[PDB]
């Protein structure tokens, strides 16, 4: 087919992205749940291809760029470290770090800037928490945190410069707590063994960039989007209000509710002809899981364009599928749980003034 442009029966679509090579483009769940579990489809190709992106720099090296058996040494080791336990043992902190934002919104008078002040600073304090970030050098990350959420007008130049500072600065925690290490997840990171297998250190530094990146802007954009989508149907906003135990399925449901703008979902390429859902894609050929579709694809989900908090079976897949899973779907969790229940509990009458870049509301 003539590709189309993307970001914009069944079938999957013949698409371009802004950069790299033409794709096929899946919006079929079951087809989704083929691409993303079998091993006839591969992340490792994407170093040696044109792969399809939305930024021009060629793809880093990086767990998502792995393939079995190199990436399952990785998360192997990973897992080591990022633990359910040392997660959930955070619950608390994290609901009393939200709780004290909203009363910070509170104590500064409306309208406040729910983006800046809220669905940023959650992720950011957590993410360097867990880290061990000490508060005083966070400074370092900003540069990164501004050029992953903004347009305007950090020059290509700031950013490569505020990524290398990235490298540099984690560099210099993984050596500060190799020598004097802590309880943090960079010290559990450098400590993890599966028997002499051990992260070299360039692995550690990446893997540490990897948790930022992978854990700022989503977490971000959703949190923003949620509060969005709750306002525009406020009958929903309002039940919470009524039943915060409801807020763990509400999150679920508003995953899989709310649109990614692109794909969330890196491509896969195909180690041989094959054909999914129809149409042929062809040795080296990449495929992209569009996770907005797949998640309201009407042959698993009943009313799938309506918000259904307490829907029954909802295994969508905005932390994607198989090998690749998001390391951080369940720390992810409790983020956007705690996120909902200070603000509903905090400011219940909250409304909008005028994912989002900028969100102002009042209480
Ligand atoms: C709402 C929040 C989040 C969403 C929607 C999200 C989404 C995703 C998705 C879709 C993937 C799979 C990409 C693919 O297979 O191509 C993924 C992977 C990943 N996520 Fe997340 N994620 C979120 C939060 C987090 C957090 C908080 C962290 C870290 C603490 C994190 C770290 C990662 C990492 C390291 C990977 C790569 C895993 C691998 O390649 O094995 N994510 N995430
Ligand atoms: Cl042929
Ligand atoms: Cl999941
Ligand atoms: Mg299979
Ligand atoms: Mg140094
Ligand atoms: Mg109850």
């Amino acid at each position: 087919p003539a590709p189309v442009a993307y970001p914009f029966d069944g079938d999957p679509i013949r698409v371009q992205l802004p950069f790299g090579e033409p794709a096929w483009l899946v919006t079929r769940y079951d087809d989704a749940r083929f691409v993303l579990t079998d091993r006839r489809f591969s992340r490792h190709l994407a170093t040696q291809r044109d792969e399809p992106r939305m930024t021009p720099r060629a793809v880093p090296e990086s767990i998502l760029t792995m393939d079995p058996p190199d990436h399952t040494r990785l998360r192997t080791l990973v897992s080591k470290a990022f633990t359910p336990r040392r997660i959930e043992s955070k619950r608390a902190w994290i609901g009393e770090l939200a709780a004290g934002l909203v009363a910070d919104m509170k104590a500064g008078g409306a309208p406040a800037e729910l983006v800046g002040s809220y669905a940023l600073a959650i992720p950011v304090t957590v993410i360097c928490e867990l880290l061990g970030v000490p508060e005083d050098d966070r400074t370092r990350l900003r540069g990164w945190c501004d050029a992953a959420l903004s347009t305007g007008e950090l020059t290509d130049e700031e950013c490569v410069q505020s990524f290398m500072d990235l490298q540099k600065y984690f560099e210099d925690l993984v050596k500060e707590r190799r020598a004097e290490p802590r309880d943090d997840l960079t010290s559990a990171l450098i400590e993890a063994r599966d028997a002499h297998d051990r992260l070299a250190e360039p692995e550690l530094i990446g893997l540490c960039i990897s948790i930022l990146i992978g854990g700022f802007e989503t977490t971000a954009s959703e949190i923003s989007s949620f509060v969005h989508v709750l306002q525009q149907r406020r009958e929903l906003w309002t039940r919470l209000c009524a039943d915060p135990e409801a807020i763990p399925a509400a999150v679920e449901e508003l995953l899989r509710f709310v649109p990614f703008a692109a794909n969330g979902i890196s491509p896969r390429y195909a180690l041989e002809d094959m054909t999914v859902g129809g149409v042929l894609v062809r040795e080296g050929e990449p495929v992209i899981v569009d996770t907005s579709a797949v998640n309201r694809d009407g042959l698993v989900f009943d009313n799938a364009d309506e918000v259904v908090i307490d829907r029954a079976d909802n295994r969508h897949m905005v932390f994607g599928h198989g090998a690749h899973h998001c390391l951080g779907a369940h720390l992810a969790r409790v983020e956007l749980q705690e996120a909902l229940k200070a603000l509903v509990e905090g400011m219940p009458g909250l409304r909008l003034s005028g994912a989002p870049r900028v969100m102002h509301v009042e209480w």
